[PDB]
């Protein structure tokens, strides 16, 4: 199963939007984003009060770039997500040098980039484990 | 690189829901639902106009269950969901079980049960090609 | 990266032999299996002197089915084979069977039939881990 | 099921020799080669006639690099061996190069180094399909 968790790079204002609603037309295209709601009302009469979002007519470039949770976990337990870049959490003692891996998604599956494992949650915990570092929108230095 | 999209199944009305938005609180629980909207704004400032929606408020329990698109297709051009139903094409073996494959995603991928063959585009079209010939909520006693 | 390694099952003995070489003719088709061998040069010019083998034509139908090692080992450290029947190793909660699970080869991996899991090294080990109960040949009826 | 079928680098006398059989011991060190044989005499009493070979007797270390078939073909119906380098058969066009993916084997399955595909016939096939134009052994530059 696949509970559908969604974030937002904001690239104009540059913060990572959490837990962000996307709306799209008929044609897969995103045509709005809820930032924030609540529901209100009683049993019966009740509504979705839209508190924060934003529209593509508001602008000339929508600038947000949404990102999706894979539904798994790091060694620490923080969920990863679509652009997430995790690294193998070796120990300090003779320091090695280590790539860092972005999570994408193709051909049906979430992969880790430049990496002989298959990505899975078993193989993000075996042995000493992987930890999400940070992610290309905040972090692009960690593929340089 | 999936472009969300989902449908849902709604136990109460026993109807699929085409092109639906998930509402969900910050603790993996769907909330609410959005089945229709459109942006309008003159300028409003522009706003989302919500159609036709329902949330959890409303139910005992939410009767609207979500199923999200792979973003690939049968060798017909149907989009293949979460909860389809796959079947090869080949010729039929009159009074005999045909062997169905339903899609689900786990631990990292989608996936079709009960095959050797791994799920992704090349595979669905591979040789005859599978189909997709319904889902376990429309179609609920055929697996 | 992966270490040749195979086994034959005996359809005349019905016994498993282990470490075998098999050895394939120009149509790619078994005529022979070395089960036995060491090498006795000195020391410049090395020899090869076979122990132990069969070959076809010692046979009218040639005794032996190879499996090939996956190179992985169960939660015991047992090597898994082709052809071998794996189960999860969660406690024995009263009276309910361990849903079993054929090694293969098809297509470009080595997979377990009938389960959600990408078969790998770190599937196999995680939490209770799975272990190998049998095979398809010695155990011919325990699937 | 996989037919086994090997090859070997002889990284002494720098040649690729098709279709060997590797000889193992128990603790998984190759300790001999053969690459001819025949099978000769009587019915009910045959024998191995071991042709072309060597063993790691002659050499401080045995200078052959196994590898094996995957079982898969290329576009041309080319037996695809682990370290085998692939190039997607695009149009090729002026002062492009085609990316390029080794073959090889890790943790249960055979894949394509740097390609988020699933290593599979059909994929192999898919489109313009991919080709075998040389392997890290006898092409170690191709890479680059």
């Amino acid at each position: 199963s696949l509970i559908p968790k969604f974030r937002a790079w904001d690239t104009y204002e540059k913060e990572m939007l959490e837990n962000v609603t996307p709306l799209f037309d008929d044609s897969n295209s995103m045509i709005a984003i809820i930032t924030d709601f609540q529901i209100k009302g009683s049993p019966g009469t009740s509504e979705i009060e839209i508190g924060s979002y934003d529209t593509t007519f508001n602008w000339d470039e929508f600038p947000y770039v949404i990102m999706q949770s894979t539904g798994l976990k790091d060694k620490n337990g923080v969920e990863i997500f679509e652009g997430d870049i995790l690294v193998y959490d070796a120990p300090k003692k003779y320091a090695h040098r280590r790539s860092m891996h972005e999570i994408a998604y193709a051909d049906g599956r979430f992969f880790w980039e430049f990496l002989d494992l298959v990505f899975c949650q078993s193989n993000i915990l075996y042995r000493d484990g992987y930890l999400v570092i940070g992610n290309i929108h905040e972090n692009p230095e960690l593929l340089e």
